């Protein structure tokens, strides 16, 4: 076992750092909790699936299960080997073995994966992020592969190994955005469902006074932010919290007085890039856009060059805290941050007609383009700073003008978790803020039907039911 107590000091060394102090537990509702019962039956379930909505803290919850197994005191007596396979990384048009998956994980090039596999019963696997998938996943591709030696398509690898055909008796667990089930429905077998919440109120205090290392600033900040409501009720997603506290840091540096006037999703990252923040955006905004059309969420130093960074830009400027390098690699700090970026790049001007944008929406191909929608919705509302001179003020009509049709389109239906729900048609509304918009996108609802499960949803049916009232 002399390679098992190797392993388990190497992903001590990998997940050490996020720091563990820095951690906020987040709440769960199994039955959609005790950690160490996941896997328990009350036979044995194989698959749990847990689903959040973005920012909510998924990746956060496996690099924590990953320090917490790797320190001893989590499923101590369950499982001996814990592979943590991003979704990100892992491509699906590549041919790939499962052996040379798991070997991309360990810490030295010799990994005994004969031995490994001779107890297939305590194996466990992180499929983290299955949203992040790349590329055009079929639901039904054949024929699954069988044995870990064998080479097949990416595709067919993470088939097989979802669909408890490729080593049976091991254990997986994949976090996924909800919207990501359509087509992760076909491949379950048997799975179990648990639920990432957000953070409480009391969770919200406790995070923000860890934070700073300072009561002052932690006392000021949080007196700040509670006085307005919108923003704190919108705080229950971690990664709010996130943008908001560095925000806050940034403006303490300085001796200009805190402010925060942010009121939507929208208006939060504006926030945040005018806090952190020409040649520099436009080739920022297309690295995004093609990321997001061709499939491509890391880039290289050469695709960087490419689009005009210049051999610089990102050593200082942009990676301060934009992107993220990873193992060469620079990727953006946040899918959601990429997402925005992406949606910015239609509304700038020196920029592809967003109608083909619309037309594959809520694919899993495309990458469900939610965010993107969402965040052009914002983005355009005339209401709504030095960046609004940057943004194009003409092409923002005619993209407005298409996102009024789709409405009309989108309300005369109805749909659950196929993307365009009664619920997110709303979110998009309330981002934008404009009350003639909103007066005229929700006169396309003879009936309302919604379903309500937190705080924000409540403020956002209401926002959109008042002046839903057709006169
Ligand atoms: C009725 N559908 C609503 C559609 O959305 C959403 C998701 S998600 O996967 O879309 N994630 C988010 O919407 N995340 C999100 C983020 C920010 C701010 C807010 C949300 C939702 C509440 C407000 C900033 C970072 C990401 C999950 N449930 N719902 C509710
Ligand atoms: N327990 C936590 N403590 C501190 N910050 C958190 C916690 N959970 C989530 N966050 C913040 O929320 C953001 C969400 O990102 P992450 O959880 O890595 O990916 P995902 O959005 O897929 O869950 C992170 O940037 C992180 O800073
Ligand atoms: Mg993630």
């Amino acid at each position: 076992k002399d390679y098992r107590k190797k392993y388990r000091k190497y992903v001590r060394s990998r997940f050490q750092c996020i720091l563990n102090k820095r951690y906020t537990r987040l709440r769960l509702i199994k039955e959609h909790i005790k950690m160490e019962l996941l896997f328990d039956p009350d036979e044995p379930v194989h698959t749990v699936v847990f689903q959040g909505a973005a920012g909510i803290g998924k990746t956060i919850l496996a690099r924590k299960m990953m320090l917490d197994w790797a320190s001893g005191t989590l499923y101590q007596d369950r499982f001996d080997y814990l592979f943590y396979i991003h979704c990100r990384e892992v491509s699906l048009v590549t041919q790939r073995s499962l052996g040379d998956l798991i070997m991309s994980c360990c810490p030295d090039p010799n990994p005994p994966i004969h031995k490994i596999v001779r107890k297939p019963s305590r194996i466990l696997f992180l499929m983290d992020g299955f949203d992040e998938l790349q590329g055009a996943f079929d639901e039904h591709i054949g024929p699954l592969c069988t044995d870990w030696q064998k080479a097949e398509r990416g595709d067919i690898l993470l088939s097989s190994l979802i669909r408890k055909k490729l080593l049976p008796e091991a254990s997986l667990l994949i976090t996924t955005r909800p919207v990501a089930l359509e087509k992760l429905q076909h491949l379950l077998d048997h799975p179990r469902h648990v639920e990432i919440l957000g953070f409480s109120e009391a969770k919200r205090k406790e995070y923000f006074f860890k934070y700073f290392s300072d009561e002052a600033q932690a006392r000021a900040a949080f007196s700040l932010i509670q006085e307005n409501e919108v923003l704190f009720t919108m705080c229950f997603i971690p990664l709010v919290c996130w943008i908001v506290c560095t925000g806050l840091k940034q403006q303490m540096e300085s001796g200009k007085s805190l402010a925060q006037t942010s009121k939507t999703t929208t208006a939060v990252y504006v926030f945040f890039l005018s806090s952190l923040l020409c040649a520099h955006l436009w080739g920022l905004c297309s690295l995004a856009a093609d990321g997001i059309w061709n499939q491509k969420i890391l880039f290289e130093e050469s695709d960087l060059r490419n689009h005009g960074l210049q051999k610089a830009d990102v050593s200082a400027f942009l990676r301060m805290n934009l992107f993220q390098k990873e193992v060469k690699f620079y990727s953006f700090i946040h899918m959601t941050f990429q997402e925005f970026f992406a949606a910015m790049y239609y509304l700038l001007e020196e920029s592809r007609d967003v109608t083909v944008l619309l037309e594959n929406y809520g694919k899993f191909e495309k990458g469900y383009l939610i965010f993107v929608v969402r965040f052009l919705f914002g983005l355009v509302n005339q209401e709504r700073s030095y960046l609004e001179k940057k943004l194009s003020c003409k092409i923002s009509q005619q993209i407005r003008l298409e996102l009024l049709k789709w409405i009309e389109v989108k309300a005369k239906a109805k749909k659950l978790q196929i993307q365009p729900s009664q619920l997110e048609l709303f979110y998009c509304l309330y981002e934008m803020q404009e009350e003639d918009f909103v007066q005229r996108a929700m006169d396309y609802f003879p009936k309302i039907e919604i379903n309500l499960s937190t705080r924000m949803d409540h403020m956002v049916s209401s926002f959109c039911i008042e002046n839903c009232h057709r006169v």
